[PDB]
């Protein structure tokens, strides 16, 4: 809104805890910013090294999902069917940033 | 969007450089976050002390305006008739926050 950032990624697949990859093989770093009543994830498109993909056993306990898939009405649906609202998608200090908010399951 | 923050202030009047007051006499602290191609102001509703109102002569050089007035389509019009897009209005760490983006004059 008032930006020239373009379209958000169609999908984000986890590689290692907190590091995702989109349909273009670009890496995104996700950090948790937990509020009292809810959880937000700030995801930035930053080129980071990739080592081994983590085992799902380690990822089961994470606060972030295994995957996000672009869903109608500017939000993402994860692997557990939960919806994440895109609160903002902008360029910050030259880096593309998504601000996601985990919504209550309806 | 996905928030329960409510309505943004109808107006913000500068008191001292970077410190504004809304229609309820509540103080808001504004900081500049300048990008390469544009300028953003992050404004948070935080209770701060108020001393003397600054003289307009000192405020003429500031990057922030003397006042913001809520304008249709979620944006603010300042004292110079410029428009600022509200990119986000949310509660961050318990503090209400506005993220404004100065748009090119049209």
């Amino acid at each position: 809104a008032g930006e020239d950032v373009g379209a958000p990624p169609d999908h984000l697949w986890v590689h290692q805890e907190g590091i995702y990859r989109d349909e273009y093989q670009r890496t995104w770093v996700a950090v948790v910013e937990e509020e009292t009543s809810f959880l937000r994830a700030r995801v930035q498109q930053i080129q980071v090294p990739l080592g081994d993909a983590a085992r799902p056993s380690h990822l089961l306990t994470s606060q972030l999902p295994l995957m996000w898939q672009l869903y109608p009405e500017e939000r993402y649906m994860d692997n557990n069917s939960r919806l994440w609202q895109i609160q903002h998608h902008l360029m910050v200090r030259g880096v593309q940033e998504l601000l996601l908010k985990l919504l209550p399951d309806d």
